[PDB]
């Protein structure tokens, strides 16, 4: 609809993800990519399912299964966009993500749960200070009803009154500290459920990880 108009990377970085995050630790932006590139980045998602890329996540400790993406990758050009327009966010979220200094982020997992009950047991991303400050997930499923399909994911902020439902929405992109302060899982789905996540790290926290 032509009435709508997307807000400049410096602006919703700004405008909304500092502070949201700052004050909250998750953030959920709607719509972010568009109708076309969403469908388009469905289509490469089901090309690498179709294409047997994916590893069962049992193996790589849970009913998930992953693969990694860099975005250079033939048939994966638009999962590329997407990732170079995270970045485009973070670059403009400054130094104002709390004491953070982010130089650098994971490649791209891939995530399915392939329905039949599929989810993710309440866990914390980096609970061992490996690096990564932020998880960036981005959701890619078309006309998702959680009503019927299931596959939310619960965010427990922690030492807070709230929880949040996070419902795996078609363009969806959610930031949340991938630290101690969000535990969460996903709860069964009932449905194909695809996401895309990046991690960014930290410059001093990566580097003590392995230094
Ligand atoms: C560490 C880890 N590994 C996998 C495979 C995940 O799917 C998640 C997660 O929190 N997923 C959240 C979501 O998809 O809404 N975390
Ligand atoms: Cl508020
Ligand atoms: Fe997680």
């Amino acid at each position: 609809h032509h009435h709508h108009h997307h807000l400049p990377a410096l602006k919703l970085a700004l405008e909304y993800i500092v502070p949201c995050m700052n004050k909250h630790g998750i953030c959920v932006v709607d719509d972010f990519l568009g109708k076309e590139t969403g469908q388009q980045i469905g289509d490469e998602v089901r090309a690498l399912h179709d294409t047997g890329k994916f590893t069962d996540g049992q193996l790589v400790s849970r009913g998930d299964k992953i693969t990694w993406i860099e975005g250079k990758e033939p048939g994966c050009e638009t999962i590329g966009l997407l990732m170079s327009s995270m970045d485009d966010l973070i670059r403009h979220c400054n130094g104002k993500l709390g004491s953070y200094k982010i130089n650098g982020r994971t490649k791209a997992m891939v995530a399915c749960y392939p329905g039949n009950g599929t989810g993710y047991v309440r866990h914390v991303d980096n609970p061992n200070g490996d690096g990564r400050c932020v998880t960036c997930i981005y959701y890619l499923n078309k006309d998702w009803d959680a009503k019927v399909s299931g596959g939310i994911l619960r965010i427990f902020p922690e030492g807070k009154a709230q929880f949040a439902d996070i419902e795996p929405k078609f363009d969806r992109l959610l930031f949340f500290w991938s630290d101690r302060r969000n535990p969460h899982e996903v709860q069964p789905a009932y449905a194909t459920r695809y996401a895309i996540t990046v991690w960014y790290f930290d410059a001093d926290e990566r580097a003590r990880a392995k230094v």
